[PDB]
């Protein structure tokens, strides 16, 4: 009934939700487990590029200074991942 | 060798790149029919509610004004459709 694309926007949220505590957020050892579950091919890039995103990612997203991950903060990590698989759909070189 | 989560960003950079022009951007017919065929639930439900999503999408998208969905602006559509989904999780009525 729901189409690939709303399923994974679905599964994105679910996603979202095997990591949050009670306060709906999600706290920087859950990130970094998420990130380690979920996207260990693009985390083994920036590796190779000398890069270790687990170092910065909690920091950078967490925009607001709450020391959560909350759902939108979450997303705008989702669109950074996007932004390099993207790129490299164009040629570019991994977590560049 | 892609976890699901990876499958789901390249299949969302495959989505975008079924409905860009040269350009690598998105006009607006083909904005229209990219909602009507990945997010044909989504959609319904706003009519429902009296909402005619189509109507609007693409200007309220276009952020820089310049008349195309770029990859940004196309993931800030994503980040919005995801965010109902999220408040439809929690019990929310589509469209909200
Ligand atoms: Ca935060
Ligand atoms: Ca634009
Ligand atoms: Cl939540
Ligand atoms: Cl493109
Ligand atoms: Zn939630
Ligand atoms: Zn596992
Ligand atoms: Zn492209
Ligand atoms: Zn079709």
């Amino acid at each position: 009934s729901n189409t690939q694309a709303e399923r994974s926007i679905i599964g994105m949220i679910d996603m979202f939700h095997k990591y949050t505590g009670r306060d709906g957020k999600i706290e920087k050892p859950s990130l970094l487990t998420m990130m380690k579950e979920n996207f260990p091919n693009f985390l083994s890039a920036c590796d190779k590029k000398g890069i270790h995103y687990l170092a910065t990612v909690f920091e950078k997203k967490d925009k607001n200074e709450d020391k959560k991950i909350d759902f939108s903060e979450f997303l705008s990590l989702l669109g950074d991942i996007a932004a390099d698989y993207h790129k490299q759909s164009h040629g570019a070189a991994p977590c560049s």
